[PDB]
């Protein structure tokens, strides 16, 4: 193995083709090492409006919090399809029982979305609209209850996770590992899922020992970050359908997932 | 390797202090459950319970069971404190952070070790002298009937990993040194110790079990299930507090639940 490297390469390539905005580009934009385009900054309501007028977002279908929230829903639905297409390229995935494919995606897309979301975040805000914009953290937190603490856990997590300084080639395999979780509810055949995940974990371990030679504890710290991820999801659910306080039907049908 | 040797030394140290801290190990529990040790008297209904009191172990069943769990929880906290102090670096931390780490760690550790006393049919009681069935515990009047069931649910899943005491020692050490506890002052020393503990556990599982990295991942993942049952427990506790007002909660446990 000899194969963990091949698998790493394949997953990296697939990752590049599946996700338009990589962490490398995102960091280039956030630091400003290339500029080349400073992102349109949204820090309050007027800049939000002006941004809506300039960029003309595709999800604009009339209250700030609601609009931001629905933008998040739209981007999330795009992300799900990107992640699905990436999942299909994981060696062995399409050979799994179709039910299990659907289950794995259904229960993994959240964790993966937050993982990749960390790539678009620093301690001060998040890249928005394909990287064309940047929304401040303070503006997100200043939204009315309950939307005030919607984005915050993702920011906490993103800070602590970005402290690990993973690059795209690490993240590809990390995401692959997350997808192939054998403890999703309602799985019919766990064995191949965990065999594949075993191979993926080995690939990840090697990839980390090679890409990050200075640190021997990174693997354990990452695997530990997975649980952080899952509880971020757990808490997010609790905050999520507590937003059934809201109100249409066809749109809600699009986002009923 | 040298680093490997360090990790092994840490593992042996932790297992040693684990054996010295906890009088009821998983090895003894399994020796009792699977017929070296005496066989337990089994309580599975009211009659066998009343006989069980004489065989031997205000008297309302659900309440008395609740209080028993409480007593054993106080003892467990004392044992866990003693163990925590044996973890290298712990006693050198800020005192407030020691208190915080214990405060948020004891529940997760207690349920972790409780799994060792459980099978899908029930749980050892009275230092392994007894065995109370899962269904008898479910049959307790509301709301005490739902007290133990989540712990059983977790216990089955967790026991499926087939860990032994030498694994558990490092795992609970990892749990204690959690850097994401609310209200910590110095996170970095804590996470520094925990990283070492995580490496020690990874190597331990590597030497003691197959597909060790996957086992490592699953085990680490169990902490989600753990925090889940802690949450459910606290909620049930709120209910009980409201409907059973003549009931004492031990001051120590109160300190633990205060502004959790
Ligand atoms: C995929 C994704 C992105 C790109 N962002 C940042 C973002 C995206 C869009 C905008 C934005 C805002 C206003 C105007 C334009 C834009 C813009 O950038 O286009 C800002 C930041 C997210 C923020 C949160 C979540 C999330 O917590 N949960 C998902 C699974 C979910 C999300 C929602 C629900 N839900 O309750 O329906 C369930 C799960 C997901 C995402
Ligand atoms: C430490 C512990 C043990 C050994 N058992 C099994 C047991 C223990 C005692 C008995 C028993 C029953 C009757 C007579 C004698 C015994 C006996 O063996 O001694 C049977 C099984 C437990 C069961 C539940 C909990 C729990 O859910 N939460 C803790 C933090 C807690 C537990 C309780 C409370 N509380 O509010 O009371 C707060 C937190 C903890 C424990």
């Amino acid at each position: 193995s000899a194969d963990l490297r091949a698998l790493a390469k394949h997953l990296y390539d697939s990752y590049i083709k599946s996700f338009p905005l990589t962490k490398a580009k995102a960091r280039a934009i956030l630091t400003g090492k290339t500029t080349d385009k400073s992102p349109f900054v949204i820090y309050d309501m007027n800049s939000l409006m002006m941004g809506e007028d300039k960029i003309k977002f595709k999800h604009i279908t009339k209250e700030v919090a609601i609009r931001i929230f629905q933008g998040c829903q739209f981007r999330s639905v795009e992300a799900v399809q990107e992640i699905t297409e990436y999942a299909k390229s994981i060696p062995g995935f399409v050979n799994l029982d179709l039910n299990d494919q659907v289950t794995l995606l259904k229960y993994g897309v959240h964790e993966i979305i937050y993982t990749m979301l960390a790539s678009l975040m620093n301690k001060d805000g998040v890249l928005i609209s394909e990287g064309q914009g940047f929304m401040t953290r303070e503006f997100l937190k200043s939204l009315r209850k309950p939307f005030g603490d919607f984005m915050e856990p993702k920011f906490e997590f993103a800070v602590k996770f970005n402290a690990l300084e993973l690059d795209d080639s690490d993240l590809a395999i990390f995401i692959a590992v997350i997808i192939l979780s054998g403890d999703r509810p309602g799985l019919l055949n766990v064995k191949p899922i965990e065999d594949i995940q075993d191979n993926l974990l080995q690939a990840l371990e090697l990839q980390l020992k090679l890409n990050h030679p200075e640190s021997s504890q990174l693997f354990a710290k990452l695997l530990q970050k997975m649980t952080d991820l899952r509880q971020i999801v757990t808490e997010h659910v609790q905050l999520l359908q507590v937003i059934k306080k809201t109100e249409h039907p066809l749109l809600q049908e699009i986002y009923k997932d």
